[PDB]
């Protein structure tokens, strides 16, 4: 029926913006990437790919008043992140919740200026649990102070995630979207699937989210292995997914490689 598609942007300088990424059409769901500094002394930074933070302010506003709406991702596939010590974990929520997750304060400055982001998306592929679940209790907190926002992660396909498992069963999560791809135990590996609706059927089953997103690379290139062409998403996936009360859509890695293969198009009837 209808679809919900979820994209990563930011990661190259030279990709459609955020705004025509927005106006497209095809996505429900725009997650920002990374914010991949923090913890272990270190001042949070962003890396998205030479984008002027500020500049997205605009971009953002018009995302969202096209209702398709902006998440911020912490951590990403590389970075100096860690989030070891209790007091990394108080200080990333708060530094989130001030600058992009409220209106505006004035003692300070919002990065993507007077923006406010609809969530935080945990893409944390190395360090353990640490005290992600510490994290992730305090951002549950502020939410439950009226400030509604949503947390989502995107953990690999092997159940349970080394680094996100712990909190994944933990419930905060609104949506998971599983990446499978860059693993051939539980992804698309030669006219095979059988490793992945083996993988689909654990996370639909176990993991304690109320959306479940499948996680396909848009293009040969975008990443090591995975790939699934659109028409077999459709023929193989779909029917099985469906049947399945947390099916949510699926997510696309990336909005880069989206625009070259026209892959969500594909996936959709090609349309707005």
């Amino acid at each position: 029926g209808n679809l919900d598609i979820a994209v990563y942007w930011g990661q190259n300088f030279d990709e459609r913006s955020l705004e025509a990424t927005c106006d497209s059409g095809n996505y429900a769901y725009v997650i920002i990437g990374f914010l991949n500094t923090f913890g272990g002394g270190q001042t949070p930074a962003l890396d998205i790919s030479g984008h002027s933070p500020s500049g997205l302010e605009p971009q953002i506003k018009h995302c969202q008043s096209k209702n398709v709406k902006v998440l911020l991702s912490i951590g990403g596939p590389a970075g100096p992140y860690s989030l070891d010590s209790r007091s990394d974990a108080n200080d990333l929520a708060v530094y989130l919740f001030n600058n992009f997750l409220l209106p505006p304060g004035h003692s300070e400055n919002n990065p993507f200026g007077n923006a406010v982001l609809d969530g935080i998306d945990f893409h944390i592929e190395h360090g353990g649990p640490s005290q992600y679940q510490l994290l992730a209790n305090i951002l549950s907190s502020f939410r439950l102070k009226g400030t509604e926002f949503a947390l989502t992660a995107a953990p690999q396909c092997v159940y349970p995630d080394p680094n996100l498992g712990t909190v994944i069963n933990s419930a905060t999560f609104d949506a998971i979207w599983v990446q499978f791809y860059n693993n051939p135990q539980c992804s698309y590996s030669s006219g095979n699937a059988e490793a992945l609706m083996n993988a689909w059927r654990e996370w639909s089953m176990k993991a304690r989210t109320k959306k479940v997103f499948l996680g396909f690379p848009a293009h040969p290139d975008a990443a090591g292995s995975g790939y699934m062409p659109p028409a077999k998403v459709k023929f193989h996936v779909f029917p099985a997914a469906k049947k399945s009360y947390k099916f949510g859509g699926i997510m696309l890695w990336d909005s880069y490689w989206d625009t070259v293969s026209q892959f969500s198009n594909k996936i959709l009837g090609d349309g707005v």
